[PDB]
């Protein structure tokens, strides 16, 4: 495996930093001139991400379509991901909505609500089964209807209902717990184990919107998470691990949304989880039930 003999040399060499400034510095810049229209300074969480003016989602909505969200569009591997903030307290409405819009049918949060002793993101789903939440601003009611707990992540399943038109949909919420910000997961095992889940579940099929991703700015660990699933899905096509060049996908990934992936670290467990996802791709399907078990997810 080509990326293999490459992991190695940026390695044992200690050039990973290194590595990433090159990425940084060949990485795309295109306007952001709605991000940073005086109205929408209340919609972004952070003054230095914003989406990129040719890839951001607009709400369909007259007053202001503005949110900060971009479209991944990765059409030689026919996989599509929006990847957005943490919502913050006036904009949960916003998400709801684009979740609607956009037919997305999986919700995937790789934060915790609140990090390094402050508020990462707004909590924008409900708690209890009995105390569902009504978004007035967009008409969107949401309703929690079961959740599976396990030691590192969480699934629940939520309804979503358009209060316009009484038609309602099932939304996954898949939620990784043990994630640092800034940081990498525990595994590739757990970090696999969790991917797969996702996958499984249907939530990435071509039949629905795109999966909608998100952290809380929506580039560090949502990059690593995407770049990864991106290139199995690049091995899978072609079944050929070698034609797979781990920092051009990243770099293609850049046109769409500014800062996928934000540390080093992060870059180099993006090979790890692309190294050893690849044996379940190349025909071993048993490393899915030994990842399962490194996990501890029980
Ligand atoms: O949540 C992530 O993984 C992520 O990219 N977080 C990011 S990227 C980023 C920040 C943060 C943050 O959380 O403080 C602070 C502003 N600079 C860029």
């Amino acid at each position: 495996m080509e990326m293999e003999k490459e992991f190695e040399q940026i390695d044992k060499s200690g050039s990973w930093a290194a590595i990433y400034q090159d990425i940084r510095h060949e990485a795309s810049d295109f306007p952001s001139r709605v991000a940073k229209l005086p109205k929408n300074k209340n919609r972004n969480r952070y003054r230095d991400v914003s989406p990129f003016d040719h890839s951001r989602i607009k709400l369909h909505q007259e007053d202001n379509d503005y949110i900060n969200a971009s479209l991944i569009k990765m059409e030689e591997a026919q996989r599509s991901y929006i990847l957005t903030q943490g919502p913050l307290p006036n904009t949960v409405g916003h998400f709801w909505e684009m979740v609607w819009e956009q037919k997305s049918r999986g919700v995937v949060m790789l934060n915790r609500v609140m990090e390094k002793g402050s508020l990462k993101c707004a909590q924008y789903w409900p708690q209890k089964e009995e105390k569902e939440m009504i978004f007035e601003d967009t008409n969107l009611k949401l309703t929690l209807i079961s959740e599976d707990i396990k030691s590192y992540y969480t699934v629940r399943q939520l309804e979503l209902e358009n209060l316009t038109t009484q038609e309602t949909r099932e939304i996954l919420h898949f939620h990784y717990t043990t994630w640092p910000d800034f940081g990498v997961p525990e595994s590739p095992a757990s970090f696999l184990n969790f991917l797969f889940k996702v996958r499984e579940s249907g939530s990435l099929s071509p039949e629905h919107g795109p999966v909608v991703v998100h952290c809380s700015a929506g580039i560090g660990r949502s990059g690593t998470f995407c770049l990864a699933d991106t290139c199995l899905l690049l091995m899978d096509k072609r079944k050929d691990p070698s034609s797979v060049d781990i920092k051009k996908v990243l770099l293609e990934m850049r046109k769409f949304r500014m800062g996928l992936i934000q540390t080093a670290d992060q870059l180099r467990f993006s090979y790890l989880a692309v190294i050893e996802g690849a044996k379940f791709i190349m025909g071993d399907s048993s490393v899915q039930d030994q990842w399962k078990e490194l996990s501890h997810e029980d």
